[PDB]
């Protein structure tokens, strides 16, 4: 047995993570409310737009801190119209080769040094919390979580995984609202399988705090909505919006999605995310209550580079899919808040 | 703002205990690694027999599975030839929604998921089969189930659900037995194709060890990987798809090899429909195409299913299955196609 | 600032895999669950009958042991009105040479701790399947996990009856404790002990796991104590009264079991026989005070130095003639006793 | 199985109370060097006399670091002629029953927050040493060293457990010297006995700081030595010392004795510590070079006190054994410094 298995090297439990860098009580009352803004949300009882915006990966913590700051103060001012979520992924998953991320690949020397990025990536989670800024995940594995959710206001699973039994079942146990995306050829069935899944309690093994293998049984979670991330073509226009609310309604669910601006919505141009985001006011604007949020790939640089062996790194610009810029990330921002103004008034 | 939707926690036993209780018998061990490597050459082009992994849609009966396992295992020695016959145990279930999802889950079928239980009776029945002589198949759905089964598994899949997943990909890249990836759901073989080269490559991931604890994991990469064709919005084994499929893994720079799935998508949900798709498939074989290594038929002792009272003797209560009768027949038509492949 | 003097760490077997690869049987249960009822009712002074603990000073050979163990079990269904018949399971011979059965099974200084736990726990399983009760010694707080529930009665050891981790295993283990007096023949460590042992304890322990955890235990009251002699054997029955007084001066049972072998024998083995003649007189004279005796026996008398069957490689045993009549002796002592 | 057992709770395990309280770089300097110091004194290669001293038993972290800055002030201004490491202890073997000490029942209420003790104790050695001040422990428990046994410089086997078996192969694999209590019935040969043991490898069950159970091998502890404590009469005179001295040369071993002032050579009264102060001192003036080290009961505030009267304690005195207050401390240290400065004269 284990032929194919070279090493294996000791983690971390998630209760050392736990230890070491505990919620604050800012940092704890900072994920409860938005948690609990976002199920209002989602229940309809509230007609903000819930906005996931911020790097398409983490890289850098300091970079990332100052992005964090400035989407504060615009939290801040834009808190009547907007729920602000800071995007908070520390892995860009790929077919190709590459950079595995913050968790993995901390000093992004292409070694993997886990324990070391675990601890980079709670700590960073921390201090955005502290400063009283949501952040939002991605859920690529059943094991990261528990390090890390208890700090997440809002997950998603990941695109490639939607159809997972056991990532449906990760979700139904999670204390936060959960994004499913649809389909690769921009489909909603799969979400919609996998939207009723996540609301039903599950048993399953799973990885406890303490490091071990156990039994668990959740409740189910009801927070879980799809994500419209385009197929081939974009889906972000009234009319593909209009169909996915067809398709919710006759499902039995809540007639509501979140657009995500960027990829196959917005061509892999970044700069076109402006463009999805004025078609997507001007829904809003005109009296679409169905979008209930949406999610942006924004750094402090636009546009991206590419990691290089031996050679330093341009400071806020990502180092995986390329983002809008600070400067396109305000207006952007502000567009979206008027539009929900517009809207009610 | 932890564990809200957590509702409880349980024991459960270590890999290791269910190891140290249900050792690998001499024979057991034996079956395994011949079926591996007998898998491996065909796999590599030395063999030119068929691969069959045929058997229950799932385990949910170790009395029944012990019958099927002893018919089965003299029609792998009678057409050992022309077949080498491994039967499909699958003890794990991906559901399109919710659903029982298997025997290892709910070995009582009765929501009260005894799964300490669960494994330790799938462990002794998949003993007992290899132990008789007869190889296993199932299917990995679960990353932490692996750990109680894999030694005494000579072949493996995951499902159209997880081709994808990356977590799956990298599960199969440290798996001992060679392994088959179903195109996706809709039909698409591109994703198969990225779960084989990903497979291939060694990853470093985060795992739970034989003592139940998670850790880092380095695996070498897995090159006894294939495609199964399963279909999707429409049927994909016949000869123009074979042909398809070929091309692209040529393509991809893979070696030009498939494995068909008689069943689900490719039967149109209908059992019965398996048997057309086998005439179809031995013409192909039968006609001297050598890139079809092997085949998958989801069979039972009584064909059909039924609900999940007590429950109807040898019958599925999953998908739909083909009874003995059929099973007997279909894989003598299997062995004179290679037969005929041959001389 | 750590782990300079760890030269190596090996994985263990948690006792779960113990557990699951070797369960008691119903007859091993029973028979367990039997020997612990009877030993209590006799410190509660509710029998009149003898506990008996005999066996080999360590066990090195199970097939030898197995043998025992059946001759011991016809002359405990022999005996049984009057004699609560128990075989001594010890795997080790604690000292300042060979490290025992489950530190090195092999017996060729391997350490190979996970073999020497499956043959241990095997071989008890087997002696309580038989019918035949069985008697460990406990020398540390992780060992018991893999085998206590195998156990009708458990001696602490000599060197550490003064230990408050020990006293807190103790406190928790499910089959009644022996407490061996001072090395100079005084009660006072012994009587701690017992005190120690029947109140509850909150500690860290091993769980069947292999996790360390907190655990909590409610105390033992079925400890007593051991006389195994000082510099001067304290079996005569001037000391038997003296240790009395003490042990209802401490507002304890006065009760006590009587170690025939080492300092009570002056370490030749022989001598065993000589305090069972001197016990049988107490007890047939009407002692009640002493409800146990502990005799070292195995098949052939005397010991070895590392290999003939049978015969100890540790401590000189009785060989099985004395044994028979031994057992006999006792037997009629407490007929002698009761009626 | 489970009979006696009432109830089993989860404990952190060692990794996540490192990874909460990891050693500062001065803290690390304060162990390394102080275990350098106490073995080059163990090998006569320096004249100075080790002094472990310092409270019963910790209580209060805060009276603890009061106590730590006025040891430390003495620490720094008598080092040409003393180590000295405080008395960091936070087990206690009770004869019968007690309380057990800070890790085991931190608030004094029998709740046995045992997690809540061990974030307690190490954040305080770490404090101290982090200060500058060594500290010494009592290793009595089998789990507990891998909390805090990177934070001790010198650690003691207590009289009640010098025989037991665990305890020496506890000591084989220590990383600071050890010293051996003499028997409670003034025993020298089970001390000579443990320092034997303790210098030679074994293999054994043991937990590991991933709170798991396994098999280690340890290379054995050199750096061991006896404590002299008294028997049913103190054994700390010339005569008792000569004996000792004569027994270990006898065993193969260095002639050298730490000598407890309290305990049995106190008779358990704890102002006598400085009768057997005046006659160590004029063993150490007149020239005996086997007398490496001394432990002394001292506490800020003399005397004892009672838990269980249910009355809020008093700052800076003991609730386990009677300790010389602070006055009394500044005057023996002083005294003990003279001592060694006239030996060496
Ligand atoms: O075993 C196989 O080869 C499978 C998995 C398949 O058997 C699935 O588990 C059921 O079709 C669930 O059916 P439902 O759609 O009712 O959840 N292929 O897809
Ligand atoms: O700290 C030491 O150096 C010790 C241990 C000692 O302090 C013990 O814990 C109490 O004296 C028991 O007190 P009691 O007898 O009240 O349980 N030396 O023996
Ligand atoms: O963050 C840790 C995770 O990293 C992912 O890239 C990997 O696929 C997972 O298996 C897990 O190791
Ligand atoms: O490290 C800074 C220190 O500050 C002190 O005031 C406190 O008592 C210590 O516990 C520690 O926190
Ligand atoms: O049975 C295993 C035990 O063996 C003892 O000899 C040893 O002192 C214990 O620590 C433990 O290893």
């Amino acid at each position: 047995d284990d032929l194919r298995i070279k090493e294996i090297k000791e983690l971390l439990p998630p209760v050392a993570l736990l230890e070491k860098f505990p919620a604050t009580e800012n940092a704890a009352n900072t994920v409860a409310h938005a948690r609990k803004a976002i199920h209002k949300i989602l229940k309809g009882n509230d007609d903000r737009l819930l906005v996931v915006i911020g790097p398409c990966s983490i890289h850098d913590p300091v970079a990332a801190k100052e992005y964090a700051t400035r989407l504060l103060a615009l939290r801040e001012e834009l808190k009547d119209e907007l729920e602000i979520v800071m995007r908070v992924y520390f892995e860009k998953p790929r077919t190709t080769v590459g950079w595995k991320g913050l968790i993995n690949d901390p000093h992004m020397d292409n070694s993997f040094q886990i324990n070391d990025g675990l601890r980079i990536a709670r700590k960073l989670l921390l201090d955005i919390n502290d400063s009283g800024l949501p952040a939002a995940g991605e859920f690529l594995d059943m094991i990261t979580p528990q390090y890390l959710a208890d700090l997440m206001s809002w997950g998603a699973i990941g695109a490639r995984t939607t159809e997972s039994q056991v990532h449906r079942e990760l979700a139904s146990g999670l204390s936060c609202p959960v994004g499913f995306k649809n389909g690769t050829d921009g489909t909603i069935k799969v979400a919609i399988d996998a939207i009723n899944a996540a609301g039903a309690p599950h048993c399953f093994l799973s990885v406890t705090k303490w490091g071990h293998s156990a039994i668990v049984n959740t409740s189910g979670n009801g927070d879980c909505h799809i994500i419209l991330r385009g197929g081939k073509e974009p889906n972000y226009s009234a009319k593909h919006v209009a169909e996915v609310k067809e398709g919710l309604n006759k499902a039995g669910l809540p007639a509501q999605v979140m657009i995500d601006f960027s990829h196959a919505n917005s061509s892999k141009q970044f700069k076109k995310q402006m463009d999805v985001c004025a078609d997507v006011c001007q829904q809003i604007a005109g009296g679409e209550k169905a979008i209930i949020g949406v999610m942006v790939e924004s750094h402090l640089v636009e546009g991206n580079q590419s990691l290089e062996s031996g050679e330093p790194l341009a400071y806020g610009k990502s180092i995986t899919d390329a983002c809008i810029g600070w400067e396109d990330t305000d207006a952007l921002l502000r567009q979206l808040a008027n539009a929900v103004k517009a809207r009610r008034g």
